[PDB]
């Protein structure tokens, strides 16, 4: 069965824990599974993920045709860290909403980095509506929040709003259940069925580079996405002038391979390339699958000085180094129209612009580093040139 | 959306009906679209499925990831008209049984025409539950509809049976309503999306051959089913030895292919084999997909003088022609201990002997005629030789 990632998203308190603890526990009694406690998923586990710590909880649950990992974190702050560092992808998200309160300004935020880091499909599901018999203040909250999806470019008029009671649902009355049933309908049916990394172009990240005469040159690393089969044409991507290539050979640990696939750590034999040029942070690619480039807009969380972040300021022309990958590289950074300056603990919107071209696309995550020390985490929101 | 066909089937007031109605108001009340009315359904209108008349209700539902096309007939000869004609199709089965009756007559020759008729897959809907409210019962029926469905070859094992009341259901009680859903889910579970024409192994019937001058011997005919490529071996089966040659053109009325399809009426050019090596009643094929065989175990259904069939009865020592595709072979029937005549719109089994060898399997339909009328339909249940 797919395997497809969610999580609920949405301001404090309007239900996303008593929602994520209804869903496993309808889902189970009716198509069969293992029902979570609300305490179970309310008590987060902790997680550093690139040395920030992160509460998050995930829960498992099948529909009849797919299987979910889903992820509920306790506060704003975990969802910041979480959606940035991509350290729980989500292949689409519940919005939870209050129907008492409506839209709130948590609710606006995770939209608004939804986008910023690519959550691809927003299901609804306006919760609380044992407390609101008024039909038309249900649906006001449904207008404001189909605008505000609008605005953060989300299809606002097509989404599918589940309206329901997740603490109702969670209690066993059987109407309210199946307000849960119809929520895992729209999972299964408004979500497309995401890509496997297999299924992606190749990508390799330049780990080392040897050489062996006769067989030329041995680049190794593990395989991001994709495949690379023996004899056909790869490309050395970012740092220089994008390169070109065959490959001639994978291997293992001195077992040869027909081809290398997605998570393995091979070593690829280029044929008509030298050591000497391959620089530090070049990656292999498919032919015309990605490209270099300098300048770009993100999505970045400086660490607090407790998490071992700065313990002052930056301002309009900080130029630290940025990790993609493999290595650093410095840049300029140029930060939104009446910014003033970033303090340790913040999550901004910035233009990056890179010294030297790194192959990348949307979704690209990097480290902000000073010397050896992580200062920040980013994505690349989107790439400008 | 795929598209599945299924239908109910089970012994007289066990609940087919009440089901069908009961699923397309919970689907529709779950995940949109629309009721109809247990009436509508139960008085089912008259068909002419080829000559044949039989009553027929077809309803659609939708679940979030299929389309169902489902068939529901009033009476239990309608069921055997349907499933010896080939009218209804039926990707899978729900097999209704009433937990105050259990298992009755036409439960299990339902079961056995399933078999016969190539019925791949049966779901159990245990019906009428809110009647029994003694456990032990639900076990103890529950076993001997296993056992029974263990008997004709089916994974009595691993089937999934529901229990449920079709009867709550349709009044909208929202906990018999649950169990609606669970049904729906291992429809959409439990039943493979059937094979589509192009994927099964070539075979076509053939209806005349030319030979070209210069070019060599054509064979006519609708491709029935797979594909036919230039370059490919093909057998031609029936009658007498099986020949087999090689493909090295696919015309259609002077523009020439490289292949032919299921549904296309098309002529394959054949290499080797002459004009005069074709006999009537030969089916192209892949090689070894199918054999020729004489005698076989069929059901049959002797059509009712106002289906325009035999007006008189038939006794022990009737010569039938049997139509297989595109020509009658005589043979000579064989009819159970006790049945000492035939009437017209009865439908019986009788085992087969024909005067020459056809390219048969299990499920083919075929046609008795008397002097190219139609006067009976039937399917091969079992090849014997
Ligand atoms: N009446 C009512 N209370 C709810 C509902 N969903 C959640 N709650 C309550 O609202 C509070 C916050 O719920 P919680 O799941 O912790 O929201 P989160 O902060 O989004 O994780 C708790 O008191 C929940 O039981 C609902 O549908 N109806
Ligand atoms: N108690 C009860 N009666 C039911 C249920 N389902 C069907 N029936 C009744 O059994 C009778 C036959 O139902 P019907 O659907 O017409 O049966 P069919 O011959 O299998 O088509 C009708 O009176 C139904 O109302 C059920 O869940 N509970
Ligand atoms: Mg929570
Ligand atoms: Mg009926």
């Amino acid at each position: 069965k797919p395997h497809v990632n969610v999580g609920t998203i949405g301001h404090v308190d309007h239900g996303k824990t008593t929602l994520t603890a209804a869903i496993t526990t309808v889902l189970a009694k009716t198509y069969g599974g293992a029902a979570r406690a609300f305490d179970q998923i309310d008590n987060a586990p902790e997680e550093k993920a690139r040395g920030i710590t992160i509460n998050t909880s995930h829960v498992e649950y099948d529909t009849p045709t797919r299987h979910y990992a889903h992820v509920d974190c306790p506060g704003h702050a975990d969802y910041v860290k979480n959606m940035i560092t991509g350290a729980a992808q989500m292949d689409g998200a519940i919005l939870v909403v209050a129907a008492t309160d409506g839209p709130m300004p948590q609710t606006r935020e995770h939209i608004l980095l939804g986008r910023q880091v690519g959550v691809p499909y927003i299901i609804v599901f306006l919760n609380k509506c044992d407390m609101v018999d008024d039909e038309e203040l249900l649906e006001l909250v449904e207008m404001e929040v189909r605008e505000l999806l609008s605005q953060y470019d989300f299809p606002g008029d097509d989404t599918p709003i589940v309206r329901g009671s997740a603490l109702k649902a969670l209690e066993g009355d059987a109407e309210w259940e199946a307000k849960i049933l119809e929520l895992a309908g729209f999972l299964d049916s408004y979500i497309p069925e995401p890509e496997r990394a297999i299924d992606k172009p190749f990508l390799l990240p330049i780990e080392d580079v040897f050489s062996i005469s006769g067989r030329g040159t041995v680049v190794t690393g593990r395989v991001e996405r994709g495949i690379i089969k023996v004899g056909e044409e790869v490309e050395i991507v970012g740092i220089k002038e994008t390169q070109k290539s065959t490959c001639t050979g994978v291997e293992m640990f001195r077992k040869l391979l027909d081809e290398g696939r997605a998570g393995e750590n091979v070593g690829v034999l280029l044929r008509g390339i030298k050591r000497e040029e391959i620089e530090r942070g070049q990656v292999l690619a498919k032919p015309g699958t990605i490209k270099p480039h300098t300048k770009f807009e993100s999505e970045v969380y400086i660490l607090s000085k407790d998490e071992g972040g700065r313990h002052t300021p930056f301002f309009k022309g900080y130029r630290p180094q940025f990790y993609f990958r493999t290595t650093d590289v410095t840049g300029t950074i140029e930060l939104p129209e009446g910014v003033e300056m970033v303090m340790p603990g913040d999550n901004i919107k910035m233009v990056v612009t890179l010294i030297h071209p790194i192959a990348m696309d949307d979704g690209l995550r990097f480290a902000i580093r000073e010397g050896g020390r992580t200062v920040g985490a980013g994505v690349v929101a989107k790439v400008l040139s």
